[PDB]
């Protein structure tokens, strides 16, 4: 079944390889380096899941005011327990990226509101960068980096996504939550509309939604939008 | 690249895996039977390999007319070598299912028209079908089933799918052969039309389009007609 939530032995065993391969996350901090994030900005992540980005983007930037947000219980306590092993005070809330709430503080005060490999998951895609582009203050930016359906794939993508499906070993039932998250996948132009519309209702000044791969291992969605001038 | 014809070691390989894979084959025969197969029947098999289909069907019919065809002179060489190896007079053509050039002598005279796992790479689908029912003596059958791109397949068939890739051993570089041959698989849709502009030129008395899967180990589509009575 297409859920949106990933809880249990699941989330167990997502943190158990997340954790132990950080080098996944740096295509997507380079993205964030690329958007301009600096030490003492507000960051905002929309589905962090067990908190391995959180971990990552505060050794790098210790006074961040960063705070991951999940629609799993499981996956919040995982983060927490994660950021407390590794020495750091970071906080995590519950929480749907669909919907403000338990946001409200953060509406329109995020320098960055950020999200990977997620955004596929979801049921409303335009409540999601609604969220986004809400809790972003005027000239602030958003970002998401999210799996494809394998239709969007040329053949380099498709071949590399099958070389992504042979690594082994994979964690418990990693490999068919991996590729059924692709099945469920939406299609290129669902995050273009889902952005545009989005971007209606909260005025950008900048958009651009494309697919490549500079390191994750296979060809993933970036849709990047910078708030309009207050 | 997408690619008609399997050729060179590729061609090689698919018939080291197919000829110790004969259980494979066991949902197609079985449709064969339903369509009405018989001892003595004119068969044509176009598309056909290295002749596993065609040494089976000898070994339970060992008076039928088969005829197999491909577009490969790898396949044409290694499936005569195969037959003769296998202890049975089998001819084999080097032709193009969608053109009747080199088989002008089978027209109209088929009592059964078959293809497995080969219509998907096609260029001109239509025209595959059209040379099928042009094949078929009146009242005769052709039956094509083959793979769906997995845009088609539902959770089940995707896990399937997944299952199936991760089957081992592969010989040589067959996996990414059968998986981009999935990627570059027509829809069901494409199937239905393809068939139905066919019968349009030359009439049937029945005709149907289906996928599921009973033995083969993923979803593949099916297409099925008989040529109307003389
Ligand atoms: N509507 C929603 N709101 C918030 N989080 C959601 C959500 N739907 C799914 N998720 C979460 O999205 C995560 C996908 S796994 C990705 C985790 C993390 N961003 C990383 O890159 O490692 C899961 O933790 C799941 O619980
Ligand atoms: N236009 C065409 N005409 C005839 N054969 C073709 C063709 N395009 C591809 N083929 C052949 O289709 C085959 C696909 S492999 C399937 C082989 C066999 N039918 C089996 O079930 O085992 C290859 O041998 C390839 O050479």
């Amino acid at each position: 079944m297409k859920i949106e939530a990933i809880t249990g032995s699941e989330a167990e065993a997502f943190h158990r390889m997340g954790s132990q391969a950080s080098h996944r996350y740096d295509e997507f901090v380079d993205l964030l380096v690329g958007a301009g994030i600096a030490d003492g900005q507000t960051v905002v992540d929309l589905c962090c899941g067990s908190g391995e980005l959180e971990v990552i983007l505060s050794s790098r930037f210790p006074s961040l005011n960063l705070v991951g947000v999940d629609l799993s219980e499981d996956m919040v306590r995982i983060a927490r327990e994660y950021a407390a092993e590794q020495g750091k005070a970071l906080e995590f809330r519950h929480g749907d990226a669909q919907l403000l709430a338990g946001m409200e503080d953060l509406a329109g005060k995020a320098d960055l509101v950020v999200s990977r490999n997620a955004f596929h998951r979801l049921t409303r895609l335009p409540a999601a960068f609604d969220t986004m582009l809400r809790l972003a203050k005027p000239g602030g930016a958003v970002l998401n980096c999210s799996f494809i359906h394998p239709s969007d794939f040329d053949e380099s993508g498709f071949r590399a996504w099958v070389t992504f499906l042979n690594q082994r070993p994979w964690d418990s039932e990693m490999q068919i939550v991996w590729a059924l998250a692709h099945h469920y996948a939406p299609r290129l132009d669902d995050y273009r509309e889902a952005l545009a519309q989005a971007a209606r209702e909260t005025p950008v000044s900048e958009q651009r939604v494309w697919i490549d791969d500079q390191g994750y291992g296979v060809p993933t969605v970036k849709c990047f939008a910078r708030r309009a001038a207050a």
